[PDB]
């Protein structure tokens, strides 16, 4: 009788050893599902679902197996104890066996989404871990781009430089806003990462949002830093560009004009000589009219000067640098004056060395004429007399005494006229001393009067003379 | 009778001391006029011809009427001695009466052209006095425009010139052939005055027509020295031209080419996460169309790299100034070189990193259709176990030993079936570590199966359970 009661001791016995082995496991468990708290990397966190997976695929299925092998054990002694009756057993209150179905909904409780949990961790360290990378790298290539860029930005070198050469650096900043232009997009890209990076509560958003930031300072007065040196070097070349124009339109003027000065100045002081009172006056019409071209070129002389004062005047307008000196003409503007000053100082001489010329030959035709009048007058008159000696013969009353008598008041008339040969005489002196050679004004020449008068004296000399033998071989 | 006779000899003594007196006269002055030996200046040569006219003037006139004085006394002496009768006299042989007729015609003969000459000289030595100062002046303004023209022109400033600087000088040359042109008159003029100045055996001809043969030889040389200039000017020109033409050239596609270079070195580095095969794929079709572009980029290379060498090599071919660097461009042919080669040793890199993704994504596939395989057939056949257990129950013969029976032959299947549950676990375990998440090939997940096979094993141990309790309960 004791003999079953031996082993429906041990199948009872059973259920204890056993329903309690398994209550303190669902015991000591749900503390560790249940847990989730997060990990630092993602490597450290995946093996944390590698634990999950020991668990659920080895460890909680033989559990299962067990709280089911109970309760088929709270049977097999249950309507086994109805066949042998004895009222069976509900062993101990802290094991109970409806109860266990509690236990086992507590970690079924507990366990609820861990491996959810466990995996989306994973993923976001995933993504995260990839694009904590991402931006480290693209930022350190855009930092190491930008290093010194803002500075060389500021640079001024174009200030001292030639209308060219700012229109080079004008050509190498177009390459440079072309550049500037190409990374725009690992900008906006940089501040994305770090966007999202802080939508997955990266650890570290705090510094990368930092990071970003300056970045993104940076480029904004990058830009404007590169938009005022457009704005300068635009600037810089307006100005150099209008002071060439200036300098050339000079050139091209006082070229020209200074040709002229130095032609003039030669022009008013040609020698020149003369003999008739016509040719100076063509030296004084041409005079006259040079003295008229006077005004406008003194006109062009003061435009010139204003060409150079603007010049003058941007630049000073503009504390720029560039010698106000022109490239493109020799010639300065000051020299240009002394110029000027020359030909004018030259016109009163010229026109009082044209003066005195005038002078002289007006006092030459004074000569010309003063000697023409008198020999037209002594010519035909000592013509006249021989004439009247030539005859002198004839005599209404028988020649000889009455002869005489009129041989010796032309001889009277003869002395008297005299004087009209001398005067004559020296006035052709006065002719020849002034280097006059040329009478128009009379066909007849010292000589010619010299020969006659001299004829004359001769001829009555002889006349008379021939009269007293008359009235002597008959007397 | 003697008384007479004593005034006879007077009036014959008369003719002697006279007639004479005379003779020796016309013999003293024949020898002054013929003379003709010009003089050295005009007014020494003037001062002959005022001689000239105190002789006849005041000089030769009281001769001539001496002359006729005379052989009116060789009358008034011969028919007076006939009225008185006693042979007239004829004295003196050497005192002819009827041959002062040619010591007078001797006189007049020497004074011939005496005065026609003086004046010629006078008027010679008048345009020759007046030329030789002209041209002494006229030269010596030319000869000082010249000094030091010549070497100016000489000078070869223009070699280190810049295309500006040059094309400056080009323009100051231009002024410079101007005024040249300008005195192409003076120089005419200044052989003129030295010509005449020959025609009128002008007493220094030697020297002015030496002095005016420098001058009008200088005036050639200077000629074609200023059209060597020329030449040289628009000849240098002409080079920096081209040089710069090209230089600019290759700065407007260096810079649109290094940005290109600068944005695949980072395309080909660029960070990626993919976790699909079609993924990685759009990735390397990008990449497959990105090299497709390499064979014309390598021509844009080489075709810059000529626009370079033509460049260095018009320079080298003129051994001329200018460092070939690029005033338009800041990146050089040598470092546009060094890029390109990172991007291509960039390339193979990429593939190579693209390649190993494929192989991970593909690899990750055959994990995903592993387990989805398995899973599609577990699934269904926990399915159905269940079903027959959950029958069982008919049988022909009459329950419980008939149904038993059954239940463990499924129990056998259970048992037998379980290495499948074991595989699908472990590709479940390398689905995970490959951080592989997703199946699209199964409804499945390694969860499902696991919580029905731990059904079906729970129900056949209560099934048979409850069939012993049957087959006890009844038997």
């Amino acid at each position: 009788s004791s003999a079953v009661n031996q082993e429906n001791e041990r199948l009872m016995e059973e259920y204890e050893r056993l329903a309690s082995e398994l209550l303190e496991w669902i015991r000591r468990t749900i503390p560790w599902l249940e847990n989730r708290t997060p990990e630092k990397t993602m490597q450290a966190m995946q093996k944390k679902l590698e634990d999950f997976r020991d668990y659920r695929r080895k460890h909680k299925p033989p559990k299962v197996q067990e709280k089911c092998q109970l309760e088929i054990n709270f049977n097999t002694l249950q309507t086994k104890l109805r066949i042998s009756n004895r009222p069976a057993f509900m062993p101990s209150e802290g094991k109970m066996v409806s109860d266990i179905a509690g236990a086992w909904q507590r970690l079924e409780q507990a366990e609820k989404g861990y491996e959810e949990w466990l995996l989306n961790e994973i993923r976001r360290l995933e993504r995260l871990e990839h694009l904590a990378e991402k931006f480290r790298q693209k930022a350190s290539t855009h930092e190491t781009w930008a290093y010194g860029k803002e500075q060389i930005l500021l640079q001024k070198d174009y200030e001292s430089a030639s209308l060219t050469e700012v229109r080079a650096l004008l050509r190498k900043h177009e390459a440079f806003e072309s550049d500037l232009a190409a990374h725009q997009d690992r900008v906006e890209q940089i501040a994305a990462i770090a966007q999202e990076l802080n939508e997955l509560d990266y650890h570290d958003a705090v510094n990368v949002n930092d990071r970003c930031q300056k970045i993104c300072d940076q480029w904004d007065r990058l830009g404007t830093l590169t938009q005022k040196r457009r704005e300068a070097l635009e600037r810089m070349e307006k100005l150099l560009e209008t002071i060439d124009q200036l300098h050339l339109e000079f050139a091209k003027r006082a070229a020209p004009f200074n040709n002229w000065m130095e032609g003039a100045m030669e022009d008013l002081q040609d020698m020149f000589i003369v003999h008739s009172i016509e040719e100076i006056q063509s030296l004084i019409t041409a005079h006259e009219q040079f003295k008229a071209t006077l005004p406008e070129a003194d006109g062009e002389r003061q435009s010139i000067m204003a060409i150079q004062n603007e010049v003058e005047k941007v630049i000073q307008s503009y504390n720029i640098r560039i010698s106000s000196s022109n490239p493109y003409s020799t010639v300065t503007m000051d020299e240009l004056r002394t110029k000027w000053d020359k030909v004018k100082q030259l016109v009163p001489i010229r026109d009082q060395s044209l003066q005195e010329e005038l002078a002289r030959q007006h006092a030459n035709e004074r000569l010309r004429r003063q000697f023409a009048a008198q020999a037209n007058a002594i010519g035909p008159w000592i013509q006249n007399k021989m004439e009247e000696i030539a005859r002198s013969s004839i005599q209404i009353t028988g020649a000889l005494e009455d002869q005489m008598n009129q041989l010796k008041q032309y001889e009277h008339n003869i002395i008297n006229y005299k004087n009209n040969i001398d005067k004559l005489e020296g006035d052709h002196q006065l002719i020849q001393e002034a280097l006059v050679f040329d009478n128009k004004h009379t066909n007849y020449t010292m000589e010619h009067i010299r020969v006659g008068w001299e004829l004359l004296l001769t001829t009555i000399a002889r006349t008379i003379n021939e009269v007293e033998t008359q009235i002597l071989t008959r007397d």
